[PDB]
């Protein structure tokens, strides 16, 4: 019912996307990270392919995705890769690709670690398609807060810290 | 008469007309978004007039020269925090094609604001897209006070004040670039 | 008691600063405009000397000046000119020069249209020193709202608009 | 032993230690400011741990090579709205000289926040400036999981996993640049 990828798998996901890019002859000049789920994949992919330029976008998904801020300079004539962690509906990556296009880049391609089966728009690069609810390492405590019955490690150490946090407000 | 060269006095009345039209329509903006850099002077003046304290900016340019860019205005940067639930007014100086205000209105909508409305001082009759608020509809080449020297450098035959002083300064400037 | 510069004088102020720059052999690569008083001088100076690159800083003066946001990209190895409309205490220009320095530019110089007699830090470029309270064209209605007895033009047309504005909230 | 190569497991415990130290000190940040790009992974993980929803960023770099820049960290961009009255935590991955966290703390102070405090995962004993919160004090070269390939490209003799797979990818990469 749950897919809980290890860090070891996350690295494998980054490798696969990296290789796919090199074999497709698409070496990005600029990485656009989707805040905040794309933060960690973008950084890892940056280190792998030696991509020194990373920019960011603050977009949240509510009926439609909403941009809160755009953290980038001129992207004109550049090859851009948008990176998020999981494409569920696919609307987020589409919305980001839509706004980045307005920057007149050479090309915008999209990427995600995992894909959901019935997404409207499929990313250009991805590792695997999973039919389960995905618990990333960087949002595990977000899930435990909604349901502490999920099978994740170090849950006891969290709840002790969690309680003390609530004993303040 | 070929060029329309509006005085600073006309610019003020242009700003007043917009502000008055805003109050009549009961649309007091929570945020002013200035189009860089042609609309940053109308935005500032309108801000002072209606006591609008929040001003944000967008760096967008439109090269109409032929023609390595398939038309389309080009965004270089967007300078703003969240605009969700906010009433937004976009301000530029002239709607020639109405395509810049079109491009800005589209990206601001993605911020999910309560409402976006556009405004430009002048409008061309051939402008495909029309701003919500505008002062006057002109059919001639407009030389603004904040781009007159840009025009002078492009055409030295324009009848503008203090030109002789500029050219001297310009000559000293080219001698060291 | 009041100094109320015409637009004609403002242009003269921009000219003087422009010439001073050219004769000092300091042609700025980037203009940093101080929001929002430096907005209009920076634009005019940009048009005069053909300076295509303008960036901005949102700083407000309360006991000390406060930065709200900084709107600029990399300034490394560039000649920077900070532009504001009036230097009263001089603390604002100093604070902006202090933060811009952290961007490792080639050089930071400051400029203002008018200077006040007893400022702590004097700008590098300025038009005139005035001992009176200055009412700029772009903040005249800010002064009328604090005191509608000031001798400025079009005051009647404002107050009629002003009233209708108050008849809403 | 020459390099310290922390596992993802150690990184998590490093983040936990900070979070626990934050609660003990009764300092729950209103805003997390990540140092780009070394601290953007600790910031995200700490954010998830303590349910901190507001994250801002600063693009600052420190070239320690000799030596056309008189030392000093160099700010390239600051990505944040107003921080006035806010409790702020700055997050980087390692305090080697403590000069970056020093430079960031100085510019954030000018935003007049309620309070700024700093935090780094690791600390060097020769670090002139000490972070408020840190996990462990290391005296060796640290190879983080998010910069291991950067180190490999600089020194190919480092004992890191999946290196053979990287080098193949690297060879295909250099053949088309």
């Amino acid at each position: 019912e749950y897919h809980i990828p290890s860090w070891d798998e996350i690295e494998d996901a980054v490798f696969s996307i990296g290789e796919a890019l090199v074999k497709s002859n698409y070496i990005p000049d600029v990485l656009i990270a989707v805040l905040t789920g794309g933060i960690i994949p973008a950084k890892l992919l940056s280190d792998l392919l030696d991509l020194k330029v990373i920019r960011y976008i603050d977009i949240k998904f509510y009926s439609k995705p909403v941009i809160r801020s755009v953290y980038t300079d001129s992207l004109e004539g550049k090859k851009v890769l948008v990176v998020d962690d999981v494409a569920d509906t696919g609307e987020t990556l589409e919305a980001v690709s839509n706004v980045i296009t307005m920057f007149n880049p050479a090309k915008v391609m999209t990427a995600a670690l995992y894909l959901k089966p019935w997404s409207k728009r499929i990313p250009d690069f991805y590792y695997k398609q999973i039919d389960k609810w995905i618990i990333f390492p960087w949002d595990k405590w977000d899930v435990v807060r909604e349901n502490s019955n999920v099978p994740v490690d170090k849950k006891e150490r969290f709840l002790n810290l969690y309680n003390q946090l609530l004993k303040i407000r």
